[PDB]
């Protein structure tokens, strides 16, 4: 009967207190065990981009380009035109300015645009950590739009957090405690729908994609979240100064709780190679 500060309300400066310098907010890939967080984030973008079989002169679309680290690796390591789209104004301005400083002989575009608006023809698509925000009632249209803008040899790499069914968690030996259910409720009131592995298969193969590979990075995310949490704790006083002890505690709770979910087996994260 009235109108009444969440983790969403934090500034980009707040995220720089605990993300690596490239501002990746998605699962890293510790290709070597002694990699730093930044090296492992680079390795995760490189892992994704390598699966696209990019050739010189192709155009690459990044759906949900975040703070731009994925397209930075694409511009630096491939001779391709890139288009990045995002619906975040902060990330749009950040990525446009970050990417403008990179030498290139190709075209580079960053747009404030959603996927349901995107009509350009592109040769390859990467989408890292954008799918989690889609509603399942939008899944079909997403894969259809992606399929239609690709050519006949088109490839797409979809990277997304995944959940398990109750039966799967049963068979796997994953016993969900009350603190796990308390945490899933916490995610409701502070963070709506996550796909299972089989869902990506269903909706991608319904849109005439073929699934050629799924790669699961469960324990890489546990390590990613562990490092994020250690960084934020190192920067606690600054985090509380920018925000509040309330917000610092919520973010630490959220990072360490998510870490626990990946470590114990409740959550996973997959890269899906889709071909046309
Ligand atoms: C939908 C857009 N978001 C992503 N794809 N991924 C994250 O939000 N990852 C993440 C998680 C998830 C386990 C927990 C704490 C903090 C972060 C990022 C800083
Ligand atoms: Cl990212
Ligand atoms: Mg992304």
């Amino acid at each position: 009967p009235f109108y009444e500060q969440s983790i969403y309300d934090v500034s980009d400066e707040f995220f720089s207190l605990f993300l690596d310098p490239t501002m990746a907010y998605t699962c890293a890939y510790f290709e070597r065990e002694d990699m730093t967080l930044e090296e492992a984030q680079n390795a995760k973008f490189d892992l994704a981009l390598d699966k696209l079989h990019l050739e010189p002169g192709m155009t690459l679309l990044d759906i949900g380009c975040g703070w731009g680290g994925g397209l930075q690796r694409a511009i630096e390591n491939y001779d391709v035109n890139v288009i990045g789209i995002t619906l975040s104004r902060n990330q749009f301005e950040y990525s446009k300015a970050k990417l403008a400083k990179i030498p290139t002989e190709r075209s580079v575009q960053v747009r404030l645009q959603g996927w349901d608006e995107f009509t350009d023809k592109v040769d390859r698509i990467v989408s890292i950590g954008a799918f989690e925000a889609f509603k399942m009632e939008r899944y079909a249209a997403f894969f259809e739009r992606s399929y239609d803008i690709l050519p006949d040899d088109g490839r797409m790499l979809l990277h997304t957090i995944l959940t398990y069914t109750q039966k799967q968690m049963h068979e796997m030996g994953v016993k969900v405690t009350m603190s796990d259910v308390r945490f899933m409720k916490f995610i409701g009131e502070e963070i709506g729908q996550l796909p299972a592995q089989e869902d990506i298969f269903k909706f991608a193969q319904a849109a005439d994609f073929s699934v050629e590979k799924v790669q699961l990075l469960q324990q890489h995310y546990a390590r990613t979240l562990n490092i994020w949490a250690a960084n934020l704790e190192a920067n606690k006083d600054r985090a509380i100064a920018l925000q509040s002890e309330e917000i610092y505690n919520k973010y630490m709770h959220y990072l360490t709780g998510c870490e626990h979910f990946f470590r114990k087996g409740i959550s996973n994260v997959g890269q899906f190679t889709l071909t046309k």
